[PDB]
C-alpha cells in the first residue's frame, strides 16, 4: 500500500500576499492549536499506510493536516486569511466524514474546532 502526495506546499506561480490576518493565524491561531493535548493526530498528514487504514484516501479526495497548513503559513502559500481558514475547515470535516461521530478521533478534531473558532472570532 501507499499514500498519496502531500497538499502543495510550494508553488512559485501561485501568487503570495502576506497579511496581517495571515500572521495572526501563525501566530496565534496555528501555535495555539499545535501545543493543545489533542493536536498530535492532526500534526502531519494521516499516514494511512502505517495505520492500515486502505480506504483513507478513497473517501477523503482532499486531505487537509496542520503540518501542512504550518509549512503553508511560514513559507507563505497564501493570498488571503480565507485560504488558510478554508483549509483548517477542510481537515476538521475530513475527520468528521471519514470517522465515526462520538469516536475518540472526532472528539478531538471537535475540540480543536472549538477552540479553532474561538480564535477567529478575533481575527484583526
Ligand atoms: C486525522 C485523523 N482522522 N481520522 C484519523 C484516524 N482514524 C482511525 C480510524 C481512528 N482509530 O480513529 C486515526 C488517526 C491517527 C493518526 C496518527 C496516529 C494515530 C491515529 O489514530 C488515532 C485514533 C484515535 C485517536 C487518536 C489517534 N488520525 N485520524
Amino acid at each position: 500500500s501507499m499514500n498519496p502526495p502531500p497538499p502543495e506546499t510550494s508553488n512559485p506561480n501561485k501568487p503570495k500576499r502576506q497579511t496581517n490576518q495571515l500572521q495572526y493565524l501563525l501566530r496565534v491561531v496555528l501555535k495555539t492549536l499545535w501545543k493543545h493535548q489533542f493536536a498530535w493526530p492532526f500534526q502531519q498528514p494521516v499516514d494511512a499506510v502505517k495505520l492500515n487504514l486502505p480506504d483513507y484516501y478513497k473517501i477523503i479526495k482532499t486531505p487537509m493536516d496542520m503540518g501542512t497548513i504550518k509549512k503553508r503559513l511560514e513559507n507563505n502559500y497564501y493570498w488571503n486569511a480565507q485560504e488558510c481558514i478554508q483549509d483548517f475547515n477542510t481537515m476538521f470535516t475530513n475527520c468528521y466524514i471519514y470517522n465515526k461521530p462520538g469516536d475518540d478521533i472526532v472528539l478531538m478534531a471537535e475540540a480543536l474546532e472549538k477552540l479553532f473558532l474561538q480564535k477567529i472570532n478575533e481575527l484583526p
